[PDB]
Order: structure tokens, then sequence, then C-alpha cells
């Protein structure tokens, strides 16, 4: 509770134009950030989870890292990202963190064309029940959803959006972006 | 309670960023990204230019820099950037720079009278307790207060400490 507040989190988003996807990771203790992260992946790709479990390895900050926050689990448009093998290859569990519920059944009809539908097919699977709680909706690997739910509450200062996912944010958009 | 813009870069051996942070508080708002040449002379066109661009530039109470030297040898016109932006500049340093030894270390680069000039606007090195300031645009004083005003943890501007962790992830980490 007051303790979770305190655990050090890792936050990931990314931005992406007609060209270039960057992710970026911000590390964060009860709010105040420690360190960053970053990436680039192939937008619409099949890299992200090899590339993000890659930036994770490099962390000084690994072994002290309690969770991993996503945005949604798919980053540069439709670059799939296996939170479970995230989860397994880390040994850091993984909360994704929605305030928009995913229409599953459109990313679909997009995805469908794309380069080894199968494997995305099977990393939208893996990750799980969409679990609605409160106004945002959750998927997670390593957690049950109550457990999941405490680290998204421990993990906010203001507004509804993990702390270091809010940052990661504001850094890619601004790499694309501007 | 004022917004702060804290800019640091990194390069490596081909590119180099500068990483803008505005915070107020403390509590990260906003960032601003570009990239300069190495040891070139467009950085503080693409500083003007970055600030400019940006959603807080007329609520940011000064610009903190780590030095005027981005890119390694791409100086800072903190005159200019002051006069262009009308946001004072105070330039905080854990480092006495030897002037004399950085003014030799640049002899060798492309024209050394505009980087000398750059050098000189730059004007006064303060030692404001524990680190080292010059300001365009406030007095000793002044820019003494807002450096206060803007540490968190440790005796550098918040939003500088936090664009260097950017800058530093993004070209070496």
């Amino acid at each position: 509770g007051n303790a979770m507040k305190k655990w050090r989190f890792l936050g990931i988003d990314d931005s992406f134009d007609d060209r270039k996807c960057c992710v970026v990771g911000c590390v964060t203790c009860g709010g105040y950030v420690e360190g960053f992260l970053y990436t680039e992946i192939d937008i619409d790709g099949l890299d992200a989870t090899d590339k993000l479990i890659s930036m994770v390895r490099r962390s000084k900050f690994r072994e002290q890292i309690k969770c991993i926050f996503l945005p949604g689990i798919t980053l540069g448009g439709f670059n799939l990202v296996d939170i479970q093998r995230v989860y397994r290859e880390t040994k850091i569990p993984v909360v994704v963190v929605m305030r928009r519920k995913p229409d599953m059944e459109e990313f679909d009809s997009a995805m469908r064309n794309l380069e080894n539908y199968e494997l995305r097919r099977k990393i939208v699977e893996v990750a799980g029940e969409i679990h609605r709680i409160g106004d945002i909706y959750i998927q997670t690997a390593g957690l049950t959803p109550s457990e999941a739910e405490k680290l998204v509450k421990a993990s906010l200062i203001k507004g509804n959006m993990p702390e270091p996912v809010r940052i990661s944010h504001l850094v890619a958009s601004a790499i694309i972006h501007g």
C-alpha cells in the first residue's frame, strides 16, 4: 500500500511517424525519476518483444524493478509485445494499462494482412483477459488482476496512468513529433 | 512554483541529441528534443528554434544549461538565446571551467573567432556556493534564487538532471 508506493517501477511508451518508432522506458521510485531506457522498433513489425527484453537487460535497475507498465500490447502501431515472454525472460511482472478499451476485432481485421499473422494471433491470445476495474482496462502477466490493480494504484501520482508511462510518453512524443 | 526548462545533451561518434525538460516544483511536465552537429556551430539556432516550437514557451521562468558546450564544442551564445527567446539563461556547472585550456583545445576547429566571441559573451563566472554560474538576462542574485528553487536532490537544476538521463539513454544507454 504505502509500501508499494515506494517500489521501483519501469514504464514504457512509444511514438512513431511514417518512418521511425522509438520506445522509451522510465524508471521511477515514488514518482521520482531515476533513469531512462531507449530503443527503436520496426513500425508494424515483429521485433518489439525482443527489443523490449533486450532494453530491460541493459537497465542497471533490473534486479530492483518490481513491475513493468505498458500502454497496450502493441507498440509502433501493430508491433505486438508478448507480455508473458517479457515476464519469463526479465523475471519482472507486466501490467498493461489502457484508458480506452481496445477493439480487438477491429485490431485483428488489420493484423490479418500482416507478415506472420499466426505469431501475431498467438501473442494477442497469450496477453489473456482484459479486466475492467475503475475507469481503465488491464492485462497482466505474472500477476492476478487484484495484484495488478494494487500495483497500478501504487504507481500513480496525478492522473490515471502509471507515472513512468506518462513520462516515457512525453519523452517519446518529443523525440518523434518534435 | 515557476516552470523551468533544463537542457542537456549527449553525443557519440555520429550523433548529438539535445533534450529539454520542463518541470514545475520538480514535477515533470514536458520534453523537447533536437539534434545538432558535433563540434559544429548550429546549437544556438537549434536551441532557440527548439524553445519556440514549444507549448510552455511563455510560461518558462528561465532556461538552465550545464555549460555552454553542447555536442562537445558546439557553443551556445547565451546572450543570443536570451535576446531571441526573451527567456533568461542560467548556466550551472559543478566544475570551474579552465577557460585558458578551453580556448586552446578549440583552435583546431573552423571559425575559431566566432567561437571565441561566444565564450566571451557568456560573461562572468560566479561561485555560487558550490556551483558556478553564468547568466544572461538575470543578475547573479536573481539566478542564485532560481537555481535554489529548481533543486530537488543534489546541486543541479532538476530538469537538467532529468534531460541528462534522457539524452544519455538515447545515445549511450
